[PDB]
């Protein structure tokens, strides 16, 4: 299923990503990451038509409340890319 | 019920924000997160009414003591966003 | 009970300010927190005179070995706001 | 084995690296290491032939996603320096 | 118990500052404490003449391998503030 | 027995410079720590010959990878100065 990825410096800005993305489309919300320096990514699953139209929406939302740093979209990630991704854990 | 975050660089700002939204309004505190950089997000849920209120009044109180660097409202996060943010732990 | 904050850059900056500020003042030292990025925040418990008096002398001592961020005095902070904060732990 | 590194800052533009490179060469993805700083290395193994092609496959497509810092190829690491990289752990 | 503080930016910098002070003075190493941002502080205790001399050669011997930011003696630190310090835990 | 460090901004960059190093002298790697910032730091012990010819070799192998922060030598750590680092912990 396809990868959604939207990532943000600050935690606010991203939490309305999120809600805009499961708003957005039905996509599945994996959870977010954080890797420091206040970098924020936010992760959902789903068809790629839906991740796309829910990705656009995360980052217009995003930028509005915060600092969008990048969006990207895997319609079909490899799978040994899928065991560095959580399930929602 | 509705979402409410500030988020300050800095912990000194972020404890500010927060004793001023919970004396403002009736919303309860979740809690902060902090992703590092020094950023602190203050959560707190309540009626939309009350939450507004108390984020206004957050961000106010917390740019006399440090940095604001977001301020945002969610009335009606979707369910998926809830597991994503703490209830209080 | 009141309380007192100081934030600094570098722990070097941050453990002057505790000795300054219940060596000042009848507080007791609560710790330190450390929100990454270098920041470091001072906390004390004591009669809003005490922690007063203590926050200006530990601010004013950290200056002088280090970098100093934030500097803030909570006289009667709400209930809520107790439970994001240590009693020492 | 050969070793494969690219180095990003930001995870979106790892996960695209990562991704890129297992599809690219018969590598195997050892996963991902996060040293602060919004800084990830994606860690590949394989052969020497298959490591170089996937690691320019990898730097291409994470510089389209985001910033893109190191990307180097050790055709045969030194068997101390195994015990510091991760098995897939 | 006097008590010393060499802060660096960079663990090379530190592991200087702690082995020209313990060469340089009788003072006991506690260890270092990192509060992340790459700020690095090595403490040690001992009589105030000793921990005065450790400190300047430390600070010395620092400043050759790396970034010294802060450098600081406390004579006779208040009793609450040795349970924020380690004893070399 | 003498110790050897190499930092650098970015973890490829260090594995670099610990390849290079065991590769050139009889030196052991005793691993590498990363005290955030993006800042990684190689050790290793052995001969003084050997130590500084690894650490010369590490220095210029990394500069090609990445950044190159910190290079030192000390052919003789102070016992105390042991404990604080890994035997390859």
């Amino acid at each position: 299923e396809a990868l959604g990825m939207v990532e943000t410096k600050g935690l606010t800005a991203a939490i309305e990503a999120a809600d805009a993305m499961v708003k957005s489309a039905n996509v599945m919300l994996v959870g977010y990451e954080k890797i420091g320096s206040g970098l924020v990514t936010v992760i959902v699953r789903g068809d790629v038509g839906a991740v796309k139209a829910a990705t656009d929406a995360g980052a217009a939302a995003a930028r509005n409340v915060g600092e969008v740093k990048a969006v990207h979209v895997i319609p079909r990630p490899h799978t040994d890319v899928e065991k560095i991704l959580p399930k929602g854990i």
